[PDB]
């Protein structure tokens, strides 16, 4: 019956939805298109700075990064403003994550390291949490414009609900950095009109966003209950057969949201 | 699928819970115990002010009712601030939907008149709409002690949701007082706890609520959806098996009211 | 030439307005009627709930208070909803100061004990903390009706900001008990319109409202500036002479709120 | 008075600050170096704008424009994401005022046409407007490079307030062109942490940001108080006794701009 309601939300909004929520010890996993892919877009920013905070002491995050105005290439609204000043590596994953800062994600996957600028050593990071589906393949702003039935730069609502339960809810990075990547989650500015506002204000919502073309909209949360019980929440979804222009609709994730917490509840 | 989940909430919260939203040409209707009997509590007092302006020309509305301290007898948190003063008749259908005021009710049911302080004729006023099942036999705060099988003082949620769905959203009064009825229930300071706390803050909310002994805690709504689709919610429970002194819990109310807004989304 | 500007408000909204932020280090006081006298209203709850603390370990806040219908004399928006469970200490406190539930002053002036329902306990406390000029003589609602020209439950700028500072930033408190006055009156549900309004959103506010008959509108704040240096913020004001009935204006304190950061800044 | 606190702004700050308010039928003129020389940086694209809707049809908004990567040369987020593609008149005007795009100010420049780029048709266009004192004499980057002293590149707080009142005040511009320059400068992407940091959230800013070398940040805004009454304000910086890599300082604009609205309240 919950399957029918989200076939009607992908009908009325003409999108393709994919939602995921791991089972706990009451309640069992949500899953609709759990093992299709769909692009990460920004939702890549939660676990990379998880990889940037795994294989660095704290102390990294003073880190000065200097850039130019060259590396200005996407959407970057806190690293335009500081190409003179510089940005230390807590303000580039503070950007990342609260801001969707395009501009932070490149110096963070340069600051890891390797080969295509970083992107071989950030999925290698999703390997070592038991993910075997996604992986990033392109840098901003290109990995938000892959078309259609490309394979690159596409996760499943599956992998990373269960990479982000890892992140917050398990024990891959130790209680210090978790609180870090919590909280800028739980500050993030971007997700106010997708899974927030399909779940009643008592329920606690941090989230990382993804917006990109083909009608590309996807957020990825945990929420915690007004018991306090925590759960993992990925809707992504797009609208692909619309073409490159086609419009992201973030009502679809908030109802499908809304569907989720009645569940829940 | 929907039942086993109120059929939950009962279990966890050790009660008995009645739901009943009117089928729309989208929706079906959802019920689960809808033609049970439940005690009014205050929820009696949003049709009372109803049967005050359909039975009465708007300037009635500034007429003066003077009361004493003895004709205060339960939770009345506007008329203890009057007594004095006296409390026009506007102020009293005021106070008894947004405060739930007690002596407020009691002397609205006086203004209609006839035996049992008004009880027979606020009865047949719902009789006007097509409930034959409602009754209401005592005043405040009599009317919340009824024990458990007793017909005196109860609706069931099927009925109630229909009366709200004629006076809020139908043409059981003109647009005028229509509009105050409305405005009333959407400024209501009770129900912050119960079918608003279930529904995701860009719904919007306008309720009834109602509270009494063995554990009875209420609430009727009409909620619109973000696209401003409106629905009738009708949410009712009591804790009998725990006695006169059982304590109403909120918190059921608003759980069920997040499983209807899964269905709804 | 602030003065002046507050003396234009005074004019622009048919009122006589308090202004009192004590001097810092670095800033001069800022005083405008900062000695005349003004009624508390609900001010008063934020350093009740700091009597309640300071005169009781913590686990005081556990205790479970018992109270009937007849206690509800007042606007109680959490109160009146909890008749038949009760309300511990700590519920009171923060329903006193997050939505100055006037039954939950009572029950903690009860807390408080002595004369007059805690009055004079309450006004002793002051009295401990160098405050002579104030003075709490009655409950709820009583204390929100004196006329103009009554020294009884009211207090000024000057003193209401100094009795504030030494609560929040001083030592009156030890910081355990000084984080929860903090935290409930940081998320305080009542003064988005007043002093909160009147300073740029990256100023931190905390505050605790009043508003009267009379045209009675107080708000007594705790900012931070984006640099993180705090003040104290105290402005109040009547319209008494537009008789009891004179509607409050919350855009006064705003735009003296306004005046204020100017100055700050 | 005021120019006191502005003077310790630019001791706090160790900055030069230019401040204009033009006066209102309410206000006087609020001004400190109001009449000296600051260079435009990003602002003039605001006009720049303006220059291109005056002299053309809307339809003039749907040319596209082709450029290569060469044309590149400074902070440019949108323009380097359609090299391939290419940018219509439209596009590059919203580039150039919400992400203060440097090569879509560039190829509107060389829309306008004639010597210099389009610096001296843009000269042209502020006197058509009565600015006499600004002129523009590079492209981007180069404009922002200008030693202390040199006139070129330069405005001055008096004249780009009163130029910016007539453009979305006055009318410079036929209604229609007058909302897209509105919305676009209202759709800014860079401005949060300057005049819009400054004033209270419940007044509505729009602005035109620069940055430069030595320490140059400038915010021009038109803000609205809650009233509706709108007001210009033209706020310059500079740190050039820091030299040229002198970072500037936005936390000075901020905090001038709350200097400003306190007297505006
Ligand atoms: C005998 O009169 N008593 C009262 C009274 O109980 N006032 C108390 C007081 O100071 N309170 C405060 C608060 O903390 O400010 C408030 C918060 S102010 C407020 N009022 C609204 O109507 C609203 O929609 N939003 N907000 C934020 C509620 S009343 C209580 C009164 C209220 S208006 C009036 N003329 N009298
Ligand atoms: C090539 O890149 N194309 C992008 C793009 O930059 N994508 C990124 C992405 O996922 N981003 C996110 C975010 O985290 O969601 C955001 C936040 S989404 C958003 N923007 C608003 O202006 C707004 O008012 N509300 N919301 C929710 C910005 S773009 C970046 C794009 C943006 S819209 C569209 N059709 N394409
Ligand atoms: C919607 O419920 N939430 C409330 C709440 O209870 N609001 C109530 C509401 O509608 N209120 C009203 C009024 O009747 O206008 C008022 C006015 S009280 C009042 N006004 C007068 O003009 C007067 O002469 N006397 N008095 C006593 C204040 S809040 C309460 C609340 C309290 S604190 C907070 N954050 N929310
Ligand atoms: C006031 O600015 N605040 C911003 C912010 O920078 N918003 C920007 C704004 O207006 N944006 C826009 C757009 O141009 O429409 C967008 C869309 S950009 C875009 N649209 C497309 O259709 C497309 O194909 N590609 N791309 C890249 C998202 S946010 C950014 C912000 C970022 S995070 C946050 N909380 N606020």
């Amino acid at each position: 019956d919950l399957a029918d309601r989200f076939a009607e939300l992908e009908r009325r909004y003409d999108a393709r939805l994919g939602v995921y929520v791991p089972a706990t010890g009451t309640t069992a996993a949500i899953e609709y298109r759990a093992d299709e892919r769909f692009a990460f877009c920004s939702t890549f920013k939660a676990p990379l700075v998880a990889a940037v905070l795994h294989q660095n002491p704290l102390t990294h995050l003073d880190k000065l990064i200097t850039y130019t105005s060259d590396d200005i290439r996407s959407i970057s609204p806190v690293a335009q403003q500081h190409v003179q000043t510089g940005m230390t590596i807590g303000q580039l994953c503070d950007a990342a994550i609260r801001y969707s800062d395009g501009t932070a994600a490149n110096l963070l996957l340069a600051d890891l390291g390797g080969p295509g600028g970083g992107t071989a050593a950030f999925t290698g990071y999703l390997r070592s949490l038991g993910d075997t589906v996604s992986r990033l393949d392109a840098e901003e702003p290109e990995l938000n414009r892959d078309p259609p039935g490309d394979e690159r730069d596409t996760t499943t609502p599956h992998a990373i609900a269960l990479v982000l339960q890892q992140l917050v809810l398990g024990n891959a990075l130790p209680p210090d950095k978790r609180a870090l990547l919590t909280d800028w989650m739980a500050r993030n500015t971007t997700g106010a009109k997708r899974i927030r506002a399909g779940f009643p204000a008592d329920w606690k919502v941090i989230d990382k966003t993804g917006t990109g073309d083909y009608g590309r909209a996807n957020d990825i949360a945990v929420v915690w209950s007004p018991t306090g019980v925590p759960y993992v929440v990925a809707v992504m979804s797009d609208r692909a057969g619309g073409g490159y222009d086609a419009e992201p609709r973030e009502a679809l994730l908030a109802e499908a949201a809304t569907c989720v917490a009645g569940v829940l509840a």
